[PDB]
């Protein structure tokens, strides 16, 4: 399921280490792509991380941080102000090619996949979570 969104990385950054991409069996999984740079990035990453710290064990999910900024000096300091996983920078690569493969043409945006058929849940979660701030219509299904 997530091999095809992020073919042969085992590991993910988690805080200060890692954890293994296995370990998000059975969850659903949002695709956080977001930068440093990113103006509306700013008021909508506390709204992520508030529905986050609430719901992620409930409704078992897990994010991960999709960089879109290119220098690489600040990646650790923009990540460790988030509680999820994240790409490495260096495989920032990855990163560009998930952009493509699901239209992302600007950010904030968040894309849910389901981790185990890797079947595309919702497209449009930063729209729907700001009008759903409990998660009474989550995960927000696609039509």
């Amino acid at each position: 399921g997530l091999d095809k969104y992020l073919p042969g990385i085992e590991k993910l950054r988690r805080g200060d280490g890692e954890v293994e991409v296995k370990s998000l069996a059975g969850k659903l999984v949002f695709f956080y792509f977001s930068a440093s740079w990113c103006p509306p990035c700013r008021g909508f990453t506390p709204q992520l991380i508030e529905f986050y710290d609430k719901f992620h064990e409930s409704k078992n999910f897990e994010v991960v941080f999709c960089t879109w900024d290119e220098e690489e000096d600040g990646f650790a300091g923009y990540f460790a102000k988030m509680p999820w996983l994240a790409v490495p920078f260096a495989q920032s690569e990855a990163v560009q090619k998930l952009s493509k493969h699901f239209n992302v043409e600007s950010i904030p945006t968040l894309i849910g996949v389901d981790a185990d058929s890797g079947d595309v849940v919702t497209t449009r979660a930063r729209a729907t979570l700001v009008k759903d701030p409990e998660g009474e219509q989550f995960p927000w299904k696609d039509a």
